[PDB]
C-alpha cells in the first residue's frame, strides 16, 4: 500500500529540521498522487504544487530527501523534452511508468516577463502528450520552487502596508505566510501558470533554534562533518554548546541560509586547520571565546 | 446532419454553466457551418477570462462532433488532426481546428488559414473550422478608453487596437466574450457538473473510508473566497485543497469515519469535525 | 490590355460611391501594362474607411495579376513561383525612407505599388495650405508633405486618390447591390433553410444609419448585420418556423421578427 | 585605352541636363582611376568623390548615367558586408572589377560613419581599389557656412553661390566624422535646377518626360502635342510647387489624365495643350 | 598521501610575494579537496573560494601557481557555459574518473554583476549537478576559485563599514583595512546575486601592493623585473647594474601609478628605451643605472669595451 | 639573426617623415620580441598603444612597419582578431602564434570589448572555428585617437594649486600621458594596465608637410607628376608653390588627408585639359594655388 503521510513525515522529518507545513503539503500531496495512480492506473486531475522558499532553507534538500523515498519515477530538472527524456531512460522506456511520474521543478521563480517557457509549460503543467514515443504530462505532477525574491515586497504592496501619510524576519514570516495569487503573477509569471499550481506553501525563514538545531540535529549536520575532516587529521573537534548560539547568531546575521554557516564555520577553524596537520596537536577545543574571537582556539598537545 | 443549435446547446449546458449566452452564439456559428458544409466562414474566436470554460468548451464540442478536431494554442497542427484521426482528406478540410491563447510572422501566416488555402497533399483548408482562443489580457482595458469619456462639470475596433492585425481581426468572422463567474455560477461548477470538484473530494475520501459532508452553507462561503482569486475553476480548487489539507492528514489509517464542514469552519473558528469508530 | 472602359465596367459593380478613383485606376494600370506590351511605372497612392483593401482585392480579382498584402517573396508565391516583376504589390496603413529603393528597384523596377493610408489633419493641412464636405475638401488636396510625409518618400509617389469617403447613403447600395451584398449573402444563408427573410427597405435605411452613427465604415457591416439574425437563426431551426420578417423598429431593438 | 574625359564628358552630357562642372569633376575622376589601374596594375593612392546634393538634382539618375558608359559594377544603399557582396554579385564576382569598381552611397549625412572608416579606406571584408562616389543632402550646412561667412562677436542663387565655397571646416561643423571626411577628398556641389533646366529637362533628355508621354498617346492610334508656352507654363507651377525632377513627372500626369481614357478605342487622333490648360481652366481639346 | 598544507605554502612562496592569508586559504583548500576525493570515494561537502583584490595584483598568478602544484586536472576560463566542463574533460584526456575530480579557476567572476542571466546559468555547477559535456558529467565535486578585481567594490564595502552613514551617528591604510571588514551584504550590493553569492562561502580579500612588497618584487621572487631586463641585455652580451636606492626610486614611482605589478614594466620600460636601441651593435660592455638616472637627472652609463 | 633596432629606424625614416620617438620605440618592441621568441622556445611581453591625434601616421605605421615583419600581422577593429592573424599565417600555427596584432581605434571601445579582450592580450587560448590557438605571444600594437585626452590632461595639470587650499601646447602636453589619464579616458584600468607603454605621437607642421609631399616615398607631388607622366605630359610646381599648400593645410586641420585633397583641386583642369590636347609641360607657381592665376601651359 502507499506509506502513510506519517512515515513520508517521519521520513522527511530525518533531514530537513520542521518545514512542518511543507513537509504536510507534501506527504499529503504525494500520498494523493499514488492513491490516484492505484485507481486511476470520474477523472482524478492533479494538483501541481508550489514551494516559495527562500534560500538555504532546503527547498533543494527536500526534493533531493522525497527523491530517496519515491518508489515512483520522478524527475530532477532546472530552469523542453529532455526532461521527460530523463524520466524516460529513468524508467527505461516503459512509457506507462514514465506517464505517472513526478517531477521537480527548480527555480521557477527565476524565470519571469525567457517567458516562452512558462507560455510552454501552461500545456506541460496542465496534460499534453508528448514525443521523445508519446507520453502525457496529464498525470505528472509539479513541485515548483524558487525564493521569488521580489515576492515579499508585492506582499507587502498588496497588504498596503507600504502605505504613507494620512488615510482611512518574523515579519517575513508573516508576510509569506499570506502570500496571493496576484503577488504570484506580479513576480514576472503569467496569470495562467500563477493559475495552476493551485497548491502554494511558503517555507518559513529559519530562526535561532533552527540554526542550532541544524548545527547536530540532521543526518549531516554541520559539525559532524567538521570534526570528521579532523578525526582524520587524528583529532577530535569539540565545540562548547555556547558556541554554536553565537555562531548561529553570526549565520543568521549573515542573511544567506544555512549554507552560512560553512562560511562562519571555515573562517573560525581556519587557523586550527593549517596548524594541525603534523604538529602532534591531539585533540582541538573551541569554546565561546573562539567563536567570539577574543581567545585563539586551545590545542591539546601530545 | 448536424442537430440544431438548441440541441446542441443540450450537450454543452451538461458541462459550462453560467455562459449559455455565449454557448448560444457558438451553438448558431457551429450550426451555419455545418449548414455551409453543403449549400461567410464561421472561424471563431474566444476571449475573456482564464478559469472559465475556454478550453473545456473546445473539447466538450468536440465530444458531440462526428468529423475529426484538432485544438492547439500559439503547421502540423493539421499534421496532428490527419495522423491520428483523419482517414478521408474530405473529412479533414471538414476538420475542426481550436486554436487557443492566440491573443498570446504566424498573424501574416494565419491569414493563410484565415483565409484559408493550401496552407502526402496540401489540402485545401478552406473547409476546415478554424475556432480559436485566448487571454486577450487587457482588451477590456481598451474597451474602457474608448467606451467612456471623462465627462466633467455639474450636470473588431478594440481587436485590432490591442494588437492583432487589421486583416487578422478581420478573418476569423465570429467572436464570442465569455462571462466573468458568479456566485451562482460557482455553486452550481462546485457540484453540478460532471467531474465537478466537491464531487472528486468527496471521491478522494471515500477511498479512504470516509464520508466527507460539506454542506451548503459551507458552499456559499466557499464561492466567496474562491472568486477573490480570479483563478475560478481553480480556485475551487486552491481553498479546496488549503481547508481539505488537515483532515487529509489525520484520515488516513486512523479509524476516523466523517468529517462535517460549516461557515465556521471554512472561517477558521472551529476544527474540522471528525466522527471516529 | 483591355480599354479602361473595360476595366471600369468591372470595377464599377463592387464600389459604388467612388466614382473618380474608380477612373484613375483604371486608366492608369491599362496604360502601364500597355507599355510592358511594349517606360518608368508611377507608385499609386490610395487616401480607407471606405474599402481599400476591398478594392485592392478588387483589381486583382480582375487582373490576376500577382497580388500580395503587405502593411506599413509572398508575391513570387503569389505568382505560383511562374509578368515576373509587372504586378501590384499592396502597402496598408502608410500614413519610411527605407523601401525607397524598394519602391524603386530592389528586381523591383517594374513593381506597381498601391499605397494606402487615412492621413489624419490632412483636411487641416489643406486647410493649412488653403489658409462630404471634407471630401470635397479632400478633393482639393508639398501639401502632402506639409501634413508631414517624407518628401523622397512623397516623390515616389506621384498619383494620389480620394475615396470619396463619407460613402454614407452608398452602404445602402452597400447592403443590396453589389456582387456579394451582405443582407443577398444572409437571405441565401437563412434562405438555404425553408424560412423566409424579408428586410423592410425602412429597415435598411436605420442599419446604414446605424452603421453611421457608430462611426463604423463597411467593414462593421457584417458584425452589426450579424447581430440581428443572431436569434432569428437561433428560434427559426428545427422546424419550428418557416415564414420571417425583419423591420425597421427591430433594428430599433424594440422587437423581435415575426413567425407563423 | 580608357576613353578621354571630353568624350564622357559630351557622353554623359546626354542624360543630364546642364550641370556641366559637378559632370566634368566626375568626368576626370573615372578616367583618373582607369589611369591608376593601368599603372598600378610609386603605387598611388584612391580618391573618393562626395556629391552634395539637393533632393532631386539627380544625383542618383547621373551615377546610372556614368555607370551606363563606364561599365563598371555599380551600387547604392542606406551591417556592413550587406553593400560589398552586392558588388560582388554584380560584378559577377569578377575578382578584379570587384576590386576595380565603383560604389555609391547615398544620403551619407556615428556608428555608421565610423565603421565605413575603414572600408573607405582599402581593407579586406578587398577596398584597396574600390571607387567609391557618395551622395549626401546635408541641409543646413550653406547655414553652416553662412555661420563660418565671418562672424564676429566682439568689438536663392547666393545658396549655390554660397555652396560653392563649401570646405571640410563646415562638414565636420555639420557632423560628419574627420576621418570619414578625410576619407572623402573631393567635395562637388551639384547645381540647383531652374525652370530653363527644367524646361530644356522636358525637351533635351534622350527619355525626358514628354518624349515619354507624347509615346504612350502615341502608342495608341493618337498623337500628343504641345505649346511651348504649354511647356513653361508648367515648369512655372513646377517650381512654385518646390518639387524638383520627381515632381515634373507628377504634374504631368495631372493635366494627361482625360485624354488617357478617352482616346482609346480608336476615339481621337491628336490631343493639344495651350497654356489656359496648363493651367487647368480648360479640357484639353481632343481630335 | 596528499601534500601537506606547509609545502603548499612553501612551494608557492617562492612565486607569490606576501599574502599569506590568501596562501593559507588555497593551501588549506586544495589539502582539503583531496580529503573529499578519498572520502567521498557521513558525507563532506565543498567550500567554494571567491579570491578578490585589487587590479591584477596576484590573483592570476596564484591561481597558475597552484594550478603547477595539482594532481588534479584543473581549468582557468573568463565569465557557453559548457565551455567550463568542455574545457575540464579536454583537459583531463576525457578521463572521466579523474576529471570529476578536478578544480576550476573562474576569472572575472565581478565582471557578471548585475549580466545577470549568467549567475542563474552556474548555481547548477556551483554547488551540485550534471552538466551536458557528448556525455553528461557531475559538477557536485568540483572546486571553484571564483576570481575577480571588483572594481570599486571597496566603494560599497566603504558605505557598508558606515565609513558612508546617516545621521548622527553619535587611503591605502583604509582600502586594505576596509576589504579585511567585507560582509555576504557588500557582494549582495555589489549586484551579485543573493543565492550566488551563499554559495560561495570562503571570501579572501587580497591585500593592495606596499611600497616594500614592490622592492621585493623587483628582485625576490622567480621572473623578477629586473632579472627579466638583465636577461635582455645579457643577450646582447650586456650588463645592467641597479642600485638598491634605484629600486627605493623605481618602486616609489610605481607606487604612484596606481595600477600594481604592471606598473614595474611601464617604469622599467621607459627607461631602458636608449640603452636597448644603442647596446646591440655599440660594442657596449656594461649599462649603469643610478638613482639619479631613474630620476632623468642623468643618461644611462655606458662603459666601452 | 634578428635585424638591428636601428635599422628598422632608417628603414621607416624612408617611408616617414617625423616622429623619430615613434619609430624608435616600435623599433626597439620588434627587436625585444625577436630577442623573445627565441627565449620562450622567462620573458613577459609588452604590448604598445600609440596615441595619434588625427590624420597622423598611425595607420601608415602599421602598414610600414608590418613590411618588415617575419611573422604575420593583423590590423583590425572578439575572436575574428585571432581568426584574421591565423589566416594570414597560411593556418601555420607554430608560426602564427608568434604574430603581431593591430587593435585599432582602441578609443572607439564599449566596456564590453576591453574587459573581453583582457584574456587575448595576457594570453589565453582561443580556438578560431576548429584550431586552438595560444595568444600568450601575441604582440599587441594598439591605436586610437583618444581625442580630447589633452584637455583632461590640461585639467589635471591646471587644477592642480587652483583650489584656495594650495598645438604647440597639444604635442608638448601629450608627451606626459599617465596611466590616470587614461583611465580618466573611460578606460578600465584592467586595460590601461596591460598596455605598458604609451607612446604619444605629435602633431604634423608645414616643414614636415611640405616634405612629405616630395621627400618620403609615394609623395603625393610625384604620384601627381607620375599620373602626367601617365599622360606623356610633366608637372611642375616650384618649390615657393609647395609652401603654400602646406599652408593650406593647417587651415584644413585635417593634416596628411587635406593635402591631397587641396593638390587634387588643383590639378583639376590640368587633368581634364592636357589629356590629347597636346601640351608638354603645366608650372604651378604660387600664383596658380594662390588662386589668383589659371595654370600656364607649355605647348609646341
Ligand atoms: N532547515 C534545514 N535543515 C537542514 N539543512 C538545511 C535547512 N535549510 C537549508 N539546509 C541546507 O541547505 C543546503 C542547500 O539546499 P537548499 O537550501 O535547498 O538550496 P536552494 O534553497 O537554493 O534550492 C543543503 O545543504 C541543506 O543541508
Ligand atoms: N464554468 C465552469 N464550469 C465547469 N468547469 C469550468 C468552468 N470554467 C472553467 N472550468 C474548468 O477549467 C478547466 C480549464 O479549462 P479552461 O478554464 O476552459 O481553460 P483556460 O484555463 O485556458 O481558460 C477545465 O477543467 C474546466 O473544467
Ligand atoms: N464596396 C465594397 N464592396 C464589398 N466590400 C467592401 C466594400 N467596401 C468595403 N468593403 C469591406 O470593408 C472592409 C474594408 O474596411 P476598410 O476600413 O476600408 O479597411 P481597408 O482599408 O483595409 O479596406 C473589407 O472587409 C471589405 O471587404
Ligand atoms: N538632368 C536630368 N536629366 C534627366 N533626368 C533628371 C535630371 N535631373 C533629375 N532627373 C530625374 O529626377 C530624379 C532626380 O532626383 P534624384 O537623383 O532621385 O535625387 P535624390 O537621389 O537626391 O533623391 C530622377 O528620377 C531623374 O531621372
Ligand atoms: N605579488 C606579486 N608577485 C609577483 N608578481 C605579481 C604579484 N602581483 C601581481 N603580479 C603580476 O601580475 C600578474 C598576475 O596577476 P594578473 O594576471 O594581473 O591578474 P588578473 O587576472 O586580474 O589580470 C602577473 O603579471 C604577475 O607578474
Ligand atoms: N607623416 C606622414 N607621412 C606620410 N603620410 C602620412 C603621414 N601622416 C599621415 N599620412 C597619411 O595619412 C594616413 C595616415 O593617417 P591615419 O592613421 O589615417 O590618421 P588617423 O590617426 O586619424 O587614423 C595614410 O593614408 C598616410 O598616407
Amino acid at each position: 500500500p502507499p506509506p502513510p503521510p506519517k512515515k513520508i513525515y517521519n521520513y522527511l522529518d530525518k533531514y530537513v529540521v520542521g518545514q512542518s507545513f511543507a513537509k504536510k503539503v507534501l506527504s499529503v500531496a504525494v500520498y494523493n498522487h499514488y492513491k490516484r495512480i492505484y485507481n486511476n492506473i470520474i477523472k482524478l486531475e492533479k494538483s501541481n504544487i508550489l514551494l516559495l522558499g527562500p534560500t538555504g532553507s532546503g527547498k533543494t534538500l527536500l526534493a533531493q530527501t522525497l527523491a530517496k523515498c519515491l518508489d515512483v519515477p520522478f524527475a530532477i530538472c532546472d530552469c523542453i523534452e529532455s526532461v521527460i527524456a530523463k524520466l524516460l531512460q529513468d524508467a527505461n522506456y516503459n512509457v506507462e511508468k514514465a506517464q505517472q511520474g513526478i517531477v521537480f521543478l527548480d527555480q521557477v521563480d527565476k524565470i519571469g516577463s525567457g517567458e516562452g517557457v512558462q507560455q510552454g509549460l501552461l500545456k506541460l503543467l496542465e496534460g499534453t502528450i508528448v514525443n521523445v514515443v508519446q507520453v502525457d504530462t496529464t498525470n505528472i505532477l509539479f513541485v515548483a520552487s524558487g525564493a521569488f525574491n521580489g515576492l515579499d515586497r508585492i506582499i507587502s504592496r498588496r497588504k498596503n502596508e507600504k502605505y504613507l501619510g494620512f488615510g482611512t524576519i518574523e515579519e517575513k514570516d508573516r508576510l509569506l505566510r499570506h502570500v496571493e495569487a496576484r503577488d504570484l503573477i506580479e513576480f514576472g509569471m503569467i496569470p495562467e501558470f500563477v493559475g495552476r499550481l493551485p497548491v502554494v506553501v511558503p517555507l518559513h525563514s529559519l530562526d535561532e533554534k533552527t540554526l542550532v538545531q541544524i548545527l547536530t540535529e540532521p543526518r549531516n549536520a554541520v559539525i559532524p562533518q567538521y570534526q570528521a575532516l579532523f578525526s582524520m587529521d587524528k583529532c577530535e573537534l569539540n565545540v562548547t554548546e555556547d558556541a554554536l548560539k553565537a555562531i548561529a547568531r553570526l549565520a543568521l546575521e549573515r542573511k544567506t541560509g544555512a549554507r552560512g554557516l560553512r562560511s562562519i564555520m571555515e573562517k573560525l577553524l581556519l587557523e586550527p586547520m593549517f596548524e594541525v596537520p603534523n604538529s602532534d596537536i591531539v585533540c582541538v577545543e573551541v569554546d565561546k571565546e573562539v567563536v567570539e574571537g577574543k581567545k585563539e582556539p586551545g590545542y591539546i598537545r601530545a
